[PDB]
């Protein structure tokens, strides 16, 4: 009932751009309130270097995308945690993972088709190690020309 998780609407670009300019793209992981206020820990994670969010060519490799400029990580401000386990978490209390990134001028533009993955899961509940209850997954291709 009181669990929400989304990977939100920022996924995925038009039909294509050919700019190389800011083109802020926020993305966010959300996590069950009930079991964030029960004790359990938020888990998301993405493709950047740290497994936190990144823009790579599709079929290509997460080494071989494109930096998000300046990423940004916004969350329900009341217990945080730091960035362990292979993963961004905060502490029980907080279920929320905005990670906003920039496709900027820093790459030009060239490549074809990138893919956005950002994963979800509640941990501490199940088990709290690593990985161990339900990882939700979205995808997004932004067309770059």
């Amino acid at each position: 009932n009181f669990c929400d998780i989304t990977i939100t609407p920022a996924t995925n670009r038009d039909v294509n751009v050919d700019r190389s300019a800011n083109i802020d793209l926020s993305f966010t992981i959300r996590q069950p309130q009930r079991c964030a206020d029960a004790g359990m820990r938020i888990k998301a994670w993405g493709e950047a270097n740290h497994g936190q969010l990144l823009i790579k060519p599709q079929g290509g490799n997460k080494s071989a995308g494109f930096t998000l400029a300046s990423p940004r990580f916004s969350y329900i401000p009341n217990n945080p945690a730091n960035i362990m386990n292979g993963f961004v978490l905060t502490n029980p209390g907080v279920y929320q993972l905005g990670m906003q990134g920039s496709i900027t001028p820093a790459i030009p533009l060239r490549p074809g088709l990138y893919e956005v993955v950002l994963n979800a899961e509640l941990v501490t509940n199940d088990n709290k190690q690593n990985a161990t209850a339900v990882a939700k997954t979205a995808t997004s291709t932004i067309t770059v020309v």
